[PDB]
């Protein structure tokens, strides 16, 4: 049985309002993980069985006296946000790559009736090979939150929000900025609900089409909002050059290589 004594503490990753996430190293294998620690009283499974190439795998689950613990695989490449910062913007192809691996992960979750709710830049990390890895920690606080219109209006967390999350993630990936950066976050609520989102002229016709689809205010009209879920997204023009069987297989070549020697290389951890 796993316990607190099988790990060496290294650093905090995301903080408590619901618990903590800390970077640790399993003493026996020397491998690294992110330990989620949930306050049992501050809280006054699906996730654990959902395995997928671009989804962070749960390694261990144990309980302490008044704490819930989830030891999870920690990607070695840095957090996408870090990489996006350096490049400022990704090539539509670089974005298409990542956007493709997310769509794959989302089609899988939706197939299992699971709505992810947290598709967003900060939840994206790159693994040792440069393949995307979606996480459930909480890096960065004051980063403008971009909840789906149907969330802000009806607190509806249908599967459509994941496509919206994808849209906001793709937009910032190809536009180098959030849809409404030019405006203070105070009016962000009315904006998301009633403001048409503008796109850079440099944006390819296909890419403008994707985003406008992923970012429609009406869930039912949104790209991926129709009954065939991910099909609509997978078969959109922007993804013509995509071999879906190739992506889930990790046959595709990462547009960028992290620079880590192996999942033990404490580089990106800092």
């Amino acid at each position: 049985k796993v316990t607190m004594n099988d790990f060496d503490y290294l650093k905090l990753l995301g903080k408590g309002t619901f618990g903590k996430v800390i970077l640790v190293r399993e003493k026996a294998t020397g491998r690294y993980y992110a330990m989620k620690i949930l306050r049992k009283e501050v809280i006054i499974r699906v996730l654990q069985n959902t395995r997928h190439p671009f989804l962070t795998a749960l390694k261990y689950a144990f309980q302490t006296h008044d704490r819930l613990c989830f030891v999870m695989e920690y990607a070695n490449g840095g957090e996408l946000f870090f990489h996006l910062s350096r490049e400022r913007v990704f090539t539509e192809e670089r974005a298409r790559f990542y956007g493709a691996e997310i769509v794959s992960a989302l089609e899988y979750l939706h197939s299992r009736d699971v709505v992810y709710r947290d598709i967003k830049l900060e939840n994206l990390m790159l693994d040792k090979d440069g393949h995307i890895k979606i996480t459930d920690f909480g890096l960065c606080c004051g980063t403008p939150e971009y909840l789906a219109p149907e969330v802000l209006e009806d607190n509806d967390y249908g599967r459509a929000v994941d496509w919206w999350g994808l849209g906001v993630v793709m937009y910032e990936m190809m536009c180098g900025r959030l849809p409404f950066y030019n405006q203070d976050h105070e009016r962000l609520f009315e904006l998301i609900l009633m403001e048409e989102i503008r796109f850079p002229r440099t944006l390819s016709p296909e890419a403008k089409s994707l985003l406008a689809g992923l970012l429609k205010k009406d869930p039912k009209q949104r790209l991926g909002g129709g009954p065939s879920d991910a099909k609509e997204v997978m078969e959109h023009r922007f993804f013509l050059s995509i071999n879906w069987q190739d992506v889930v297989q990790k046959k595709l070549l990462p547009p960028f290589k992290p620079q880590v020697t192996s999942e033990v290389d404490t580089r990106y951890f800092d």
